[PDB]
DNA sequence: TTGACTCTCTTAAGAGAGTCA
DNA sequence: TTGACTCTCTTAAGAGAGTCA
């Protein structure tokens, strides 16, 4: 099995590679009417995307590297999350973004969480409009807002009572 | 089916059944340390479960009608909508449980909405926690809360700002 | 050992359609 | 005509593994 040494080693590798992507400037929606900034870095749009890095679908990549002639292959948001535990309350633990941008690995725009966790993120408030995240957001969630709901709730006869 | 007087035909006889399933009360956190009551119609957990009613999954059921000697079918939740568009946005339209109950049927708990906004539903800290939802929600979504991250945004090296 | 592709799978909110009696 | 079963599919947040040179 991977040493701890091996896999800090890992991490190390990841960050040097990633670290070189392009960093692009995004300004966000923090909640409570306020603009925030995030910098993002982005895995090119196609081949070649990095040492390491490859495409298994529109937008998964994997992080591969290659110990004592055995290959090794993670997720490629996982990476940083290798010296933690991999499950809680019975939930797998999944990398997460807190920027909202599949594209991006810059390991502080992620946090490792279950999926429900990750999900819900995506309906925050924000950290300037009510987040209660204990880990909490960098951003208000795009889908935050009224929403636009088709038909509420309704009845034609007198069958019901809420 | 085709006609609209066809389909108020429809709508009327599956609320009349839906009206004899069995009346449940929940009590449901409002938010804002509030609680609430609400009335839910359950389809019955196992055959017979009402007159046109069929299960086709672990908790989907599908309402099937005779119109003109054809067979004419629904999901269970999407007969009172069905004089609405079925779509919004180009997403498609869905049945969203505004009691967070699958088996109930009550159409005074349901609404019409993309898939989106049914889900986000899940975290939304309710009536009177802070819903922005144009059309309300009747409880604090049952995810709502501070989660439960393993580990939060980190770098080892010194190559990332956020 | 490495790159650039290929495939299918998980989850929990939701769907459509066929086989028998 | 009605009932009671069977199967796979959609979406958008996430995954693991194979082939070839
Ligand atoms: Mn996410
Ligand atoms: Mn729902
Ligand atoms: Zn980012
Ligand atoms: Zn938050
Ligand atoms: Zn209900
Ligand atoms: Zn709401």
């Amino acid at each position: 099995a991977l040493t701890n040494a091996q896999i800090l080693a890992v991490i190390d590798s990841w960050e040097e590679t990633v670290g070189q992507f392009p960093v692009i400037t995004h300004h966000v929606p923090l909640g409570g009417g306020l603009q925030g900034t995030l910098h993002c870095y982005e895995i090119p749009l196609a081949a070649p995307y990095g040492v390491g890095f490859a495409k298994n679908g529109p937008t998964r990549w994997q992080y591969k590297r290659t110990i004592n002639q055995v290959v090794h292959r993670w997720g490629s948001h996982t990476v940083p999350f290798l010296l933690e535990p991999d499950n809680i309350n019975g939930k797998t633990c999944t990398a997460s973004h807190l920027c909202h941008n599949t594209r991006c690995h810059n390991p502080l725009h992620l946090c490792w969480e279950s999926l429900d966790d990750n999900k819900g993120r995506n309906w925050c408030p924000g950290p300037n409009g009510g987040c209660v995240h204990a880990v909490v957001c960098l951003r208000q969630g795009p889908l935050y807002g009224p929403g636009a709901t088709v038909a509420g709730p309704q009845q034609r006869g007198s069958h019901f009572v809420v």
